[PDB]
């Protein structure tokens, strides 16, 4: 009759969702009550890049396409389907929507902040799947690059992509999750974020029959933004055959694109090929205690690298679109 209502988001229509199936009644009564509906024709634009990321998406039916545009006018396109999240990465680290989201069709959805975000990931299950949908997210787009060494060896070439363990082990610099994204903020979100970022933390992998042979890393420097550290380990059987060598040079590409225009290297005095592979850039060294020897090159431009023309802009390509286009 002349009853009161709820205007919000209703449990039962996010509980239909498979990725809040079976969870526990309270989260969802509680994450209802923090987003909102969303209901939007075909050929509308949901979020537009460069605006304040106030928002995430939750897509529940229909897809869009999601566009970033860069200065140089070259667009990078992915797209959005049902059970998708678009634009959460810009609003965990505040920074400008990376895209335009345009729907391609009838879509809804929900809507919510930063704190809405925190406490859907809270809910028992619902990360990990979140997690596993932002890996889909980037693996529909982003594809591996074949390469082949001096010596034959065929390879590919890919950054991690979300819940790899290339992400989480490392020994050789001194950081984690916590303490690289502690400035944007909760374990569950922490993890996310740092699973999905290419910005502060980039990783590249080297694979040969599918399987990790070498990894390469830069992690951003907290007091200076375009400088960042950098790391290199390539399996025993796979050392010597120019895999550091390569991977120094798709680092720096990819570190163009991040507006990364410094590495800082530190390793012992002793490791040969290290010093050789940053010889190559001109390094400086000094002397630290414990046989430890450090450096700071300027990340080499384009033209600068050994790698051809063709090699670069194919990891070009690859870089932007991880850190550009997709969150
Ligand atoms: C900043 C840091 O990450 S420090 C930590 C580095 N990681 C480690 O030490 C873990 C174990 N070692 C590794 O993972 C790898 O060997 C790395 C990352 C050090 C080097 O990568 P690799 O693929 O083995 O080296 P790559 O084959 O590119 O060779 C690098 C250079 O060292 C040279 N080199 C290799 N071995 C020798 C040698 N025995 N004598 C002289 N020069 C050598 C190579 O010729 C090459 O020089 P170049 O520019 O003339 O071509
Ligand atoms: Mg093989």
């Amino acid at each position: 009759d002349g009853i009161a209502e709820l205007t919000g988001a209703r449990v039962e229509d996010l509980a239909g969702m498979d990725v809040f199936q079976g969870c526990p009644a309270e989260g969802l009564v509680s994450l209802a009550a923090s987003v909102q509906p969303l209901r939007a024709a075909a050929g509308q634009v949901l979020l537009r890049q460069g605006e304040p990321a106030v928002s995430f998406l939750l897509i529940s039916s229909g897809s869009a396409e999601v566009s970033h545009v860069g200065d140089d006018g070259v667009a990078i396109i992915a797209r959005a389907l049902p059970g998708m999240i678009v634009g959460e990465i810009a609003l965990l680290r505040d920074s400008p929507r990376s895209a335009t989201v345009t729907t391609i069709e009838p879509l809804t959805g929900w809507t919510g902040g930063r704190g809405a975000f925190a406490t859907m990931v809270h809910i028992p299950g619902v990360g990990e799947r979140l997690l596993r949908t932002a890996r889909q997210r980037l693996a529909a787009f982003v594809s591996p690059i074949p390469v082949r060494l001096a010596d034959g060896t065929q390879l590919m070439l890919r950054p991690v992509l979300p819940g790899d363990r290339e992400r989480t082990v490392h020994g050789h610099i001194q950081f984690s999750g916590e303490t690289l994204y502690r400035r944007f903020m909760s374990p569950a979100l922490m993890h996310y974020l740092s699973e999905v970022d290419y910005v502060d933390h980039f990783v590249w992998v080297v694979t040969d029959g599918s399987d990790p042979v070498a990894d390469a890393r830069f992690v951003r420097d907290e007091t200076d933004p375009t400088v960042a550290e950098i790391a290199f380990t390539v399996a025993d059987a796979y050392q010597g055959r120019g895999i550091g060598s390569f991977l120094i040079g798709a680092l720096s590409v990819a570190a163009r694109v991040d507006g990364v225009e410094r590495f800082a290297a530190r390793m012992l005095s002793d490791n040969v090929p290290m010093r050789t592979i940053m010889d190559r850039y001109g390094a400086v060294w000094q002397r630290e205690d414990v046989g430890v020897i450090t450096t700071m090159i300027d990340v080499p431009g384009p033209g600068e690298l050994s790698l051809g023309r063709e090699m670069v802009d194919q990891i070009n390509r690859v870089a932007r679109q991880v850190i550009e286009a997709v969150g």
